[PDB]
RNA sequence: AAUAGGAGUAGCUUGGGGACAUUCGUAUUCAGAUGUCAGAGGUGAAAUUCUUAGAUUUUCUGGAGACGAACAACUGCGAAAGCAUUUGUCUAAAAUACUUCCAUUAAUCAAGAACGAAAGUUAAGGGAGUGAAGACGAUCAGAUACCGUCGUAAUCUUAAC
RNA sequence: CAUAUUUGGUAGGACCCGAGAGGCUUUGAACUAAGCGUGAUGAGAUUGAAGUCAGACGAAAGUCUGAUGGAGGAUCGAGUUGAUACUGACGUGCAAAUCGUUCAUUUCAAUCACGUUUAGGGGCGAAAGACUAAUCGAAAAGCCUAUUAGCUGGUUAUUUUCGAAAGAUCUCUCAGGAUCGCUGGAGUUGAUUAAUAUAAUUUUACCAGGUAGAGAUAAUGAUUAGAGGACAGGGCCUUGACCUAU
RNA sequence: ACAUCUCCCUAGUGCAGAUCUUGGUGGAAGUAGCAACUAUUCAAAUGAGAACUUUGAAGACUGAAGUGGAGAAGGGUUUCUUGUCAACUGUGAUUGAACAAGAGUUAGCCGCUCCUAAGGGAUAGCUGAAAAGUGUUUAAAGGGGUCCCCGUCUCAAAAGGGAAACAGGUUGAUAUUCCUGUGCCAAUAGUAUUAUGAGUUAGAUGGUAACAUAUAUAUAAAUGAACUCCUUUACAUAGGCUUUACACUCGGGGUGCGUUUUCUUUGCACUUUACCUUUAUAACAAACCUUGGAAUCAAUUUACUUGGAGAAGAGGUUCGUUGAACUCAAUUCAAAAAUUUGUUUUGUAGCAAUAGUAAUUCGUAAUUAUCCGAAGUGGUAAGGACUAUCCUUGAAAAAAGGAGGGAACGGCUUUGUGCUUUGCUACUCUUAAUACUUGUAUGAGCGUACCAACAACCGCAUCAGGUCUCCAAGGUUAACAGCCUCUGGUUAAAUAGAAAAAAGUAGGUAAGGGAAGUCGGCAAAAUAGAUCCGUAACUUCGGGAAAAGGAUUGGCUCUGAGGACAUUAAUGUUAACUCAGAACUGAAACGGACAAGGGGAAUCCGACUGUUUAAUUAAAACAUAGCAUUGUGAAAAGCCACAACUGGUAUUAACACAAUGUGAUUUCUGCCCAGUGCUUUGAAUGUCAACUUGAUGAAAUUCAAUCAAGCGCAGGUAAACGGCGGGAGUAACUAUGACUCUCUUAAGGUAGCCAAAUGCCUCGUCAUCUAAUUAGUGACGCGCAUGAAUGGAUUAACGAGAUUCCCACUGUCCCUACUUGCUAUCUAGCGAAACCACAGCCAAGGGAACGGGCUUGGCAAAAUCAGCGGGGAAAGAAGACCCUGUUGAGCUUUACUCUAGUCUGGCUUUGUGAAACGACUUAAGAGGUGCUACUUUUAAAGUUGUUUUACUUAUCCAUUUAUAGGGAUGAAUUUCCCAAUAUGGAGACAUAGCCAGGUGGGGAGUUUGACUGGGGCGGUACAUCUGUUAAAUAUUAACGCAGAUGUCCAAAGACAAGCUCAAAGAGAACAGAAAUCUCUUGUAGACUAAAAGGGGAAAAGCUUGUUUGAUUUCUAUUUUCAGAACAAGUAGAAAACGUGAAAGCGUGGCCUAUCGAUCCUUUAUAUUUGCAAAAUGACGUAAAUUACUUACUACUGUGCAUAUAGAGGUGUCUGAAAAGUUACCACAGGGAUAACUGGCUUGUGGCUGCCAAGCGCUCCUAGCGACGUAGCUUUUUGAUCCUUCGAUGUCGGCUCUUCCUAUCAUUGGGACGCAGAAGUCUCAAAGUGUCGGAUUGUUCACCCGCUAAUAGGGAACGUGAGCUGGGUUUAGACCGUCGUGAGACAGGUUAG
């Protein structure tokens, strides 16, 4: 047929992400000595909204530390912190809500976001709205710690990777139904376009691999290998197991 | 100043009364190790089941939900439903004692209201064990049952009913 | 052997005209599609969500009544944006989609402008194989290319002479081809001696036949009747079978 | 200029045709036609000539959503004046957007020009043959300060940001642009003078505060560096409220004009004021401050907001609106201070009247007079203060400004090395002017006409089409609607007049009936505005709802209700429009025109609003929220793009991203993992590639062996694809079968549901609706073939949806009639085309089977005019249906062949060590065997292969401005201990390179027999063999007939010998019909491998003996036939044998069937050959000498190849390696070939006979009539395939006419089982007639009703340039069954 609506979504042409009202990328405060050796203290000036995600994002000050003056940066806000509260970061930094901390020193069973997968990457597992993750524990020669991502699995990571006391902002997002279709156009207004969906059953053959027929049948195997190539990849990606959930 | 009533005051008064936070124990189960070697589970009898890719069994680590025995009673508290691990915090409660205060403030109550086991419903988590449904193996003239093996929903917390 | 011409055969444009395509390289997003940016735009009405105030009731919890209020891809509606119905007008049009009347649409999944993004087995698609400049189940332009066609049409002065076939075998063969048959030309040989060769003929000899016919009492198969006799059931007798001549 | 025929060379050499090409031209024809957009008339001028040039007068229209002003894109001199008429200006034309000749566009301020956005193009790298693809991914890169700090370049807005301009006048054509006035903005160098004010003896003051302050021709001037920190620039939507401006209106004064018979203190016009002056002030919404200290809370807005974190009150300060408001300023006099308050006069506040406009006079340019006192409506626009909405929060920079910070700091004279010490006091700022030098020291370049559609654009053009923005008057009014009017514009459209008919088309209107019409209430009509009442089922409680259903409504004359101000409760001045009530009045009418809901009762589908097939389908399709599912924890991942490097999703991170299915709510979501998918474990495990490793060999080779994935083996999975049974028997009647038996499945349809858009049978059965019901609705449900996210069931709301009924209503119909505009018509003017072999009266006949011409008849008389649709198998256009092609294409798959991708192994890149493991080599013990060979253990020897690990320098990822060596909601700038590759991370694994396996309709290329009484299905008649058809040689056909073939056989072959069989009779213990035995009779009735036919008795049969000729080689030939091939034979020959005594006979089967080219492989054969300059037995045998010696020998490495001979197979059988689909389709053809008529025939249907057994009470025939038998007919259906495939428009209805008779009625008769009556059969009869409906797409059918009877037929199945389009037969769609799929359906249903 013709190259088919899953793959024209990827191709870098007009599905490229809807920039233009977005205030700029979050990724923490990049690792230097004065926050390897202690900590750092500032300014929270600013939660500011975001046209992207749930989490509203917090505008933090800090005052530069080999030249002159305060320099501004882009943090992804935890609940319940706060316009004019002071924002620690540190390896020496106190246990308390929206400091940035070393999971090494961390006690356990703390609850905690803005995670690095490897250290100094500033920030970059959990950081959805009413996301978070929870140390679950300190090996005996220290160095790596245990944490546990919110999907259900369990990652370790070096101790001296970064993360943000606290459940991130804005929980409970997705509780709210969204009601009418006019809702849900001006959610993906601001995200990409990739919407309305379009049943790929509906769709003539030439489009996609379940066109086709006179009921609208899907009419051989939902489910689809691994291994399989780049137009055929259709309904159930490499699936274990279909039907109804248990545990 | 009612062996009426309410209120007060007092005691290292009382108690598995309520709520929230908190903490520990054990089995069971999962995962990770470990050593073994043929059967192990299962029963009125057995089979379905699980097992040489090492089951069942041995001991250890980590996880997980559940429950909180024994002590425990012709015992305690709660309006009743109900309530049993540790400590803390917030709460109520009754009796006693009282040369303390108020002075009939009461009794029962159609209307109306608060709470209201268990199941069930709706929503999020959660999901060990148990287990309507269901699936088989048996038992029986027959068995949609009793018995057996597995097994969803429910059972647990939050938020509604 | 060389060479002249001829005809046939074979390759090429190869008797002339004719596709549907396939490949190669480019050119279009002024329409239109979708995305984006900067911007514009939507007469007038109607309903009357939350909150608020006042009144009323009740011990309580609570509940009612009147205002106020101004919510909604709410309602009707010009315009605007559409194209439902009239199978109305026109249908050698006013127009290669127009006209009249009717109708759907109007603060949002809204409409428009301009700029901008994505390009051909590609783009784009709230998905019709729709759309990508009157061109789309594979755009437009030129070239490979006079592509190719067992198929259709056409295929040009005269007189004269001879003149067919529509059988046959093989064929991924049944609209074709090959190859035999049947035809013309050229030539030699022979006849040219009322001849021998010879003949779609008869004759006299001599064979070979199993069709029309004819037969059932000749065989095989059918097939309708009785007559006369020496193996079976019942009570010399009955049904027969079975013979024999019919 | 031309011949050549004397002879002969040479060729692009001879046309009617090709839907030929090109150019010209007719009939059609003075015809079709010149129809939108309300509509013109009279007089005059110009001119040869005026319906459409100009002018006046009328009458009209556009009607501020305009043919009006401006502008954008595009056009491009279209503008203007002057000419002017060859062609054009579809009529005319003196006109003109035509032609000709000149002419016209003036900017510091309006734009462009500058900035950045979506984005574009480049630089660094890196890829790539290059072309190009990428845009910091290994940058020594553009600037600012004065050695330090910033830091990709560049283009991208004529509607975002944006230095500054307005008024009046003026030209034939421009004007925010020229002219006049007034300004504003930006520059404005150095040096020296001057003048302007500041500060000083290096930086002013006030104010409690919020904050204020420079008024100089000019508000100029209030120190400030590095470095910083802000802000303005700069932003959504909705809703109301409020303020100002403009607009509109009213009243009064003043001017002019108008009506002025009658009325009219009148009707109308005019009554002007810009930028600019931080405009001066006032006013007002806020904000903020000082005081003040608030509950019996207060203040307070339309709205709610606000307060001890300080409210009210009282006094202030500021911004923003505004732009002369306010006694504002100036002035005056009265009362003040060593410069105020009170009173007066001025000024359109300056700009400003000199400028405008309306007037009025005189010259023929000059004067005069006017220019202003009150107020309302709220139509526009801006602002202000706000409130609410969002799983949406609503650009950026250029540019400018403010602040923090505190670097730097008299002038002159002078010793000494910018510094130090001495002497002296106007110095430092700052505007503006001036002079001089310095290149010439003030304003760059580009745009500016006109149209902007009605004729300037695009649409082939002066085309009723399309095309962006602003401006918005009066009345009516909810109203920017519709109607009419003012300003402004027009009175022209590709023509006019006259006539007035059919027909057409755009309209009206109809008595009585009221859907009877029609597939269908389509069309048309009815309704409608408002106020006041009244408002159901049902409902997700929100709605349904304007439900339904009523009433009222004019004009006049009154009444009541609703405010604002200011006087000292009363008294006064004073404003709107809206409401409510009462009289009187009239042809009972009054939302009067215009405007403007038909409603109800139900079913089906879709929840909804949304969206879609541009130019046939708006929907039930699609989307949607919710539900449900899946992959993925990250740059070594998911998902996806790219040749490659590299990207995108990602400015991202599981409440995410990606991929699907389903489709609001409510209620539910059963069963099955066998089949196919998908998926999880693995060194126990079968297979499974390269490499490796060993063994063998002279080597090539040849062999083995190893933990890849994959599959297999073991599970998991149905909101994965999907799937979801059959018979019997059984209850006091019968009935049914709870109940039982039974075969069987992976499991056997549960909850539900229904003749539903799903039901073939089927117009199902029963109700009900109706008068009549294939329709509607409710039931019932052994259901061709319902059913649970492929969704089941129900649903309020919603629908340009599908369907039915009921009410209202009507010309839809009875049944048509009248009427109006515009056409048609005649004329003047202008003026095409399709089409066209030739043509044009018929009947019949024949003929390629329906002729205009042909034969025989009828017949046949110019020229014409208007209609009309019978025919011209009328036109269009190489049938789209069907078939055909060794033409295609789209599409699908477990078709054949592949392939990007992906997965996995190996080798490399790939270093450094450590340890463990194994193998191999060399030595010793144990076990078995015949000095030798084999098996098992031991060396822990050497060498080598492997698994685990440590290291980092290779390599890879991340990070930053590459920013301190490791341990213990202010401001912030000029420790101690240990040590002596930017930072982490990962790391010899990746990755990449090359091999190699798997996976691979994601994507590619291609194929997808033939015959064929259409094709497909079925079959094989495709290779063959018998008999028959075949017509007495031979020949010879059909999807003719009855059949057979793809083998079987060491004997069923070969030879000889012996014997005679089947059967029948008569006999013989058990013994019977069969058993064996015997005798007689026994020409074949047996047996002969197998079809069927031939042949066979001292055999060809049966029994027995001996055997292998079922052999090798070669001919001549027969059959089919081309007299090719194979195959099967027949006759021999040369060998060798077998058997028989011997002749003989034996070269497969008693004869007729039993089957296979080339290449290739394979194994046989040979004293045959090759491997391309040579050799390989063998220095063999003799000699010979010491050597490059001489003779002489059929037999001479491995491997490959030949030649000859078999065998491996092509059954579509003289031999391609090959599946489906198209209702999305294309093209070449076909009447060689279907679906339609006509034609032949008439099986089938229909109609008529003849017989006479019977029936008819008795009685053949009154009426009948079996068993039988003969015809007719072409209204049926077939059979057929002659005619048409470069198109005969495919059902039915409507309408309309004619023909027929096989008569239904009517007329006349005859017969009777005929009493009358009723009637049956029958003859002359085609004159005359043959109906209203219900239901269905219907032919047909069935009712119901009328009737005189509701007869049968024909005419290309009469009737589509008459209609209609409901059905069938395009594209969309739904459901079932069927198909893995694409898709299929003589099944249904819907838009077409």
């Amino acid at each position: 047929g013709r190259v088919i609506r899953g793959q024209r979504k990827g191709r870098g042409s007009i599905f490229k992400s809807h920039n233009h009202h977005r205030k700029g990328a979050a990724k923490l405060r990049h690792l230097d000595y004065c926050e390897k050796k202690g900590y750092i203290k500032g300014l929270v000036k600013d939660i500011i909204h975001d046209p992207g995600r749930g989490a509203p994002l917090a505008k933090v000050i800090f005052k530069r530390t080999e030249k002159y003056g305060k320099k501004e940066e882009l943090i992804i806000a935890s609940e319940g912190m706060f316009t004019g509260q002071y924002i620690s970061c540190g390896t020496k930094a106190p246990l308390s809500v929206g400091n940035i901390l070393p999971i090494g020193k961390m006690p356990e069973g703390t609850l905690i976001c803005n995670l690095e997968h490897r250290t100094g990457n500033r920030g970059t597992l959990v950081k959805a709205s009413g996301c978070y993750a929870t140390v679950v524990g300190q090996s005996e020669d220290g160095k790596k710690t245990k944490v546990r991502l919110p999907s259900g699995a369990k990652k370790t990571i070096d101790a001296k990777a970064r993360a943000m006391v606290g459940v991130v902002g804005a929980g409970g997002r997705i509780d709210k139904p969204i009601l009418k279709a006019g809702v849900a156009h001006h959610k993906y207004r601001v995200k990409r376009n990739c919407w309305p969906k379009v049943r790929g059953v509906a769709m003539n053959p030439v489009e996609h691999p379940h066109g086709g027929g006179n009921h609208q049948h899907i009419g051989h195997p939902s489910t689809v290998s691994r291994s399989a190539p780049a137009g055929q990849k259709v309904g159930l990606i490499a699936a274990r197991r279909t039907g109804l959930l248990r545990g």
